[PDB]
């Protein structure tokens, strides 16, 4: 893959190369779609918008946005201008978007309407720097200072030119949670996406220009962002958007050529998608469906649930492992090279490191603390230099899983080494959940470990010991924590103990309630 | 009032008052009293104890603390060893602590055992600096790391000196909210609470060595911090301490002498808990109870709960206001001198100015903004220089009130500049309601707006316009929002309206909804 010249707008460069099909549908979602020309001239007049409102080289616009057409042109169209888009998960809280209102210092928010509400309070209790929110698809009245996205795009020419960005500097955000601490911002350059795009999109899952691409992974993960926007951009193929949750019923439909006229041949999503979508009666025949490719990132995929895909499909899951701060895999199986209970092979362009507790060396069989080194790798994160060193140094990115080099050389994953749990490709920190439930008020200890389920799938586990003189039910928690948490973190079951397991230093033995003592 | 020397150290002031009487009572709560010595020797041993983990002059620590008699060894410990606690409500949430934690940058947290699980879920949240948590009157078992109150006090011998501050040094913090943003960090040096205890507490309300002190306003308020600490201290007055609610029979229980032996001489609280009291079917007779003097604060004594309150007891209830800028009361009753319907006349050592729309003075019988000059003025908002400029301004100290000056001097309240609510005598932004009712899925928009109630009290109206095609009830709208809010933000009455009367910008008409327009 050739390195991007050092003058670089990703944007830019995603349009140029589909300037060869100006009217191949770039995206479609339930209501709407964007042909490739449509697609650039609503970049490019989004660009002239934002910098119209005053927004400004290198500043950061807060992109919260469900999936739909409107998404890339927000992305895209900050891009272009040189402005800083941070693409975030829709489904957090009022408190978490304050803090990356905040802590961005967006200076606009361009916002889907149904998430105006928690985004209206995230700016009333927020010491912000929002001057103008965009409001794409609003689903109320828009407030003093609020414009619609269609609007604000029609009003404005589109800008001749992109911003005249380096290749290495910042062209958009991802916010990325550890198991304590604020979210931290990843910093991705505009090279990054080209190098994700290329090495992984184009020359390993072989995307191309006939693809019609679906990810039920959403565009502001780092995988979906690569699976529904950066990758079939690159190649031209058609991306299939839906703003709704992914379940089993509304992916099939997808599948099954019900938006759009275009039934997908390319899919993404996790593990559990693809173990809900296999139990599910109504799982669709492979003669129904187009699917040429299935991929899979999030969380380590069963041999099980692979295995049974096959064996319905005659398809497999192509599994491969990314972070936020890689971008997009730098672990993969291969289309046509699959071992099932791996993550298969590094990816060309990226090298693999495992480091025992000494840095040193690992056997193989054994495992080590994973590290990468490959040209996609975020720069920092921003306003965090302390965890910034911990995990970008000398080229190599500190992924903080550990993994196992086989005797193929293909990684089996091995653990995390922060108890975070990634639960239907989200990280969900066991520390967020616990402390919300010892907050209810007949709680008087709880930890959360991660166990698996007869997949192998690991869910949050609630280990609970009630307050004496209180009964406590299952759901009772759910909804206290759906109350103060994002709605996924919450334990997928409760176990109520007497006590938990602790060392003499007052330390839960989480250990003994993952392995099932209790 | 002579003006402290320059070298002054409050936490010490106090307990060199106080060696006078080394064996009276000064705190006394359900379960515990402290001697003016034994609240010396514990208040010198937790300065030493906190200087010990490292916490040096001029650093924070947070005091997330109940009423009890460890909050004033908690809150003078930290002053006596020149570290500046951050006394903070005990009702936040979460995620109000995670931001004061960071904002502060707070290197210990001195907290109830009751709120350690919103402290841990704050912890956890953050970005924090938190190097030790000291848990007063655990109610869990502690966490590796954490030290109980009574043991880490016991666990050092005193501090032989206080820290060398001087009078203009930051001694504390308070946070105050405005209508939308985070809590303001309100910095109060050594010599604010002399002059307000000197000024108001000694040479106002004349407390006296031989009073009992007992406020339904907690320690962390401004107006309870003088109440139930540095006016009693400043006197050698017993300050009776309740961590639980202050209801009506709460604060009945104590008037009556049910705790410590002692029966309260002074009383201070909202008018909001005068007229619950004065409602209430068990509300003492005056032959039953030892007051002297009647104190409110915090929203305006409506005349009638004062009238009726003199007509059953005998005794009048002396309104004052006071603010967290000021620390105390810079305009109020007199204990010989009251006017109902009025907040009184200027405190003695403070200068009142009422300002028109041009910053100059208004014609007596008009309303103005209220600037205070008195020496117990906070000096800033930390780390907000804009909001900082806004309010103190070369001695003055904007209040953010309208008041009308009377004939006689005295001042009638004439409400707020800001659309800031005081409910129960305490801050309720309307937008933060109105932010909270929007993300419920049948709510279209919400207005809040404040309306008095047949006490003359100001409690939250909610305007709320329902979804189209959803179903929203009034019992499952009060059901969403209790668990999500502080019961005191509560909308006294919703009703479901049609439309709002906006602006061509959108804007909300509060003044229309104010007037009973809908
Ligand atoms: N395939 C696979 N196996 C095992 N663990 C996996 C995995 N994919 C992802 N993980 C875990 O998730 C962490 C990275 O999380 P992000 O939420 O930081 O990155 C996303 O998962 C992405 C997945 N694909 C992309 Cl392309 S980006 C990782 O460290 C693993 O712990
Ligand atoms: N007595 C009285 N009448 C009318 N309004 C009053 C009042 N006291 C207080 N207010 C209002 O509350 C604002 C200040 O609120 P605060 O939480 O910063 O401080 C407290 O109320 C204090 C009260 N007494 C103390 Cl001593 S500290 C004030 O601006 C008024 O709007």
């Amino acid at each position: 893959v050739t390195p991007p010249p050092e003058k670089f707008n990703f944007a830019e460069h995603l349009l140029q190369t589909n300037r060869v099909r100006p009217d191949k549908t770039a995206f479609v979602d339930d209501i709407s779609s964007l042909s490739f020309a449509q697609l650039e001239a609503q970049t490019r007049q989004l660009a002239a918008a934002l910098r119209a409102i005053g927004v400004k080289r290198e500043e950061r616009v807060l992109l919260l946005m469900l999936d739909g057409t409107d998404w890339p042109v927000a992305f895209l169209g900050a891009i272009y201008a040189g402005i800083v888009p941070v693409a975030v998960n829709t489904l957090l809280t009022a408190d978490d978007y304050a803090y990356m209102l905040e802590h961005s210092r967006a200076q606009a928010v361009l916002v889907s309407g149904a998430l105006h509400p928690v985004l209206k309070a995230a700016l009333t209790k927020s010491d912000h720097e929002v001057q103008r929110v965009i409001v794409s698809r609003p689903a109320a009245p828009l407030e003093p200072g609020e414009v619609d996205f269609a609007e604000f795009v029609g009003a404005h020419a589109p800008l001749e030119k992109p911003a005249a960005t380096q290749a290495d500097d910042p062209a958009f955000w991802l916010y990325s949670s550890g198991s304590t601490g604020r979210p931290k911002g990843v910093v991705h350059t505009h090279a990054n996406p080209y190098w994700t795009s290329e090495l992984y999109g184009r020359n390993t899952l072989h995307l191309r220009e006939d693809d019609v691409c679906f990810s039920a992974a959403k565009l502001f993960f780092a995988y979906g962002l690569g699976n529904a926007l950066t990758f079939p951009m690159t190649v031209g193929a058609t991306t299939l958007l839906m703003g709704e949750r992914p379940t089993p019923d509304a992916v099939f439909k997808r599948w099954l050529g019900g938006v759009g006229g275009v039934k997908p041949t390319v899919f993404y999503g996790a593990p559990t998608g693809y173990a809900g979508m296999l139990a599910a009666p109504n799982l669709p025949s492979r003669d129904q469906v187009a699917l040429r490719l299935a991929s899979s990132a999030g969380e380590a995929l069963p041999a099980e649930i692979g295995q049974r895909f096959q064996r319905h499909f005659g398809l497999d899951i192509v599994d491969g492992i990314g972070s936020t701060e890689m971008l997009a895999a730098f672990l993969s199986n291969l289309p046509d090279r699959v071992r099932y209970g791996t993550t298969g092979w590094p990816v060309p362009g990226y090298q693999i490191e495992l480091r025992g507790d000494g840095g040193g060396p690992v056997a193989d069989g054994e495992p080590g603390d994973l590290y990468i080194h490959g040209p996609s790798s975020a720069t920092m994160y921003w306003g965090n230099r302390a965890k910034s060193r911990d995990t970008f140094q000398g080229g190599w990115t500190k992924s903080g899983d550990k993994y196992v080099r086989n005797d193929d050389g293909s990684y089996t994953y091995a653990g995390r080494t922060d108890d975070m749990l990634k639960v239907s490709g989200i990280y969900v920190s066991p520390f967020e959940i616990e402390a919300t439930l010892v907050q209810h008020p007949g709680v008087l200890e709880a930890a959360v470990v991660g166990v698996a389920d007869e997949h192998g799938l690991t869910k949050p586990k609630a280990y609970v010991v009630p307050r004496p003189g209180q009964t406590l039910s299952e759901t009772e928690l759910k909804t206290f924590i759906k109350d103060r948490l994002a709605p996924y973190k919450y334990p997928r079951s409760t176990v109520f103990v007497a006590e938990l397991p602790k060392t003499a230093t007052g330390k839960i033995q989480r250990f003994k309630l993952r392995e099932g003592v209790l």
